[PDB]
C-alpha cells in the first residue's frame, strides 16, 4: 500500500490488542495510543487525531456488549470506520451525466502534478466516453502524449490569450457532439492570486460543469489551507491529489482535504498514464489493512 508505513503501524496495534488475554481499558488505550502516534507519524493533524479518538471511545461501549459480537473485532470494526471516516470528505463527488455534454476545468499551483489532463481523459475514454481535450498550457510532452493516446488535443496556435481559446475550444468539440470536454488550467503559478485570477476568467467565458484542483500532496497537513480557498472559490470543487508515494506525509493530505469537505476524486500514481485510480475510501482502507 501506498501508505504502507502508517498501515504497518495500525494493522501492529490491532494485532497486539486482538491477542491481548483479557480485553479492557487499559488495553484499549495503548492501541490507541499507538494507533494515534501512527497517525501523527503520518502529518495527520493534531486536532483530527483527537477527535479519532474521541469517536472510537464513543463508539466502543464494552461493558453492556450487545451479543453476537467479537469484541476484539468490534474494536478492529470501530478502528477501521474511524479511519474511514478520516479520509472521506462526507460529500458526494461530482461524476458526468451520461448523454450530456460535460465542461472539465482543471486547476492547480506548479509543482502541484504532471500533465494529469491527459489521465482523466484517457480514463473516461477506457469506459466508453467521447473525450477531448483542451490545452490552457502556454503555446509559446503533452502533444507527443495526445498524438499517442490518439486524443485530439487543443494545440494553442493562433491566439495567446488563453481565455478566446477555452471558449472556443468548447464550441468546436460542443458542436462535434463530445461527451467529456476536458479544459486544462495552468500549472504555471506558484501563486493562489494569479491562478484564481486567470480561473475565475477561463471558467465565466466557458462555463465548465466541473472545477478540478490539483493539490501536490507531499506539503501534507498545509494542503487543507490550500484546499480551503479553492473550495470557497468555485461552487462544484473537485480535488485531485499527486504525488502520495515517496514520503511519509500522504495520510496527513487526504485527512487534510476530507475536512475540508472537498471530496478527492483520483490519485497520481506516476509518470505513465494508466497510474491513476479513482479515490473509493472504503477500498482505500481496508487493503491497507488487510
Amino acid at each position: 500500500m501506498v501508505l504502507a508505513d502508517l498501515g504497518r503501524k495500525i494493522t501492529s496495534a490491532l494485532r497486539s490488542l486482538s491477542n491481548a488475554t483479557i480485553i479492557n481499558e487499559e488495553v484499549l488505550n495503548a492501541m490507541l495510543k499507538e494507533v494515534c502516534t501512527a497517525l501523527l507519524e503520518a502529518d495527520v493533524n493534531i486536532k483530527l487525531v483527537k477527535q479519532l479518538r474521541e469517536n472510537v471511545k464513543s463508539a466502543i461501549d464494552l461493558e453492556e456488549m450487545a451479543s453476537g459480537l467479537n469484541k476484539r473485532k468490534m474494536i478492529q470494526h470501530a478502528v477501521f470506520k474511524e479511519l474511514v471516516k478520516l479520509v472521506d470528505p462526507g460529500v458526494k463527488a461530482w461524476t458526468p451525466t451520461k448523454g450530456k455534454q460535460n465542461v472539465i476545468m482543471f486547476v492547480g499551483l506548479q509543482g502541484s502534478g504532471k500533465t494529469t489532463c491527459s489521465k482523466l481523459a484517457y480514463y473516461y475514454q477506457r469506459k466508453g466516453w467521447k473525450t477531448c481535450l483542451i490545452c490552457a498550457d502556454t503555446f509559446r510532452q503533452l502533444k507527443q502524449n495526445a498524438t499517442k493516446a490518439r486524443i485530439p488535443f487543443y494545440g494553442s496556435y493562433t491566439e495567446m490569450d488563453p481565455v478566446i481559446i477555452a471558449s472556443e475550444g468548447v464550441e468546436k468539440f460542443k458542436n462535434e457532439n463530445f461527451e467529456i470536454i476536458i479544459v486544462d488550467t495552468s500549472g504555471r503559478h506558484k501563486q493562489e492570486d494569479s491562478l484564481f485570477e486567470e480561473m475565475l476568467q477561463v471558467a465565466n467565458a466557458i462555463q465548465p460543469d466541473n472545477i478540478v484542483y490539483v493539490m501536490d500532496a507531499s506539503i501534507g497537513q498545509a494542503c487543507e489551507a490550500q484546499a480551503k480557498a479553492f473550495k470557497d472559490k468555485v461552487d462544484v470543487a473537485s480535488v485531485i491529489v499527486t504525488k502520495l508515494d515517496g514520503h511519509a506525509k500522504g495520510g496527513g493530505a487526504l485527512s487534510a482535504v476530507a475536512a475540508t469537505k472537498s471530496p478527492i476524486i483520483f490519485i497520481g500514481t506516476g509518470e505513465h498514464i494508466d497510474d491513476f485510480e479513482p479515490f473509493k475510501t472504503q477500498p482505500f482502507i481496508s487493503k491497507l489493512l488487510g
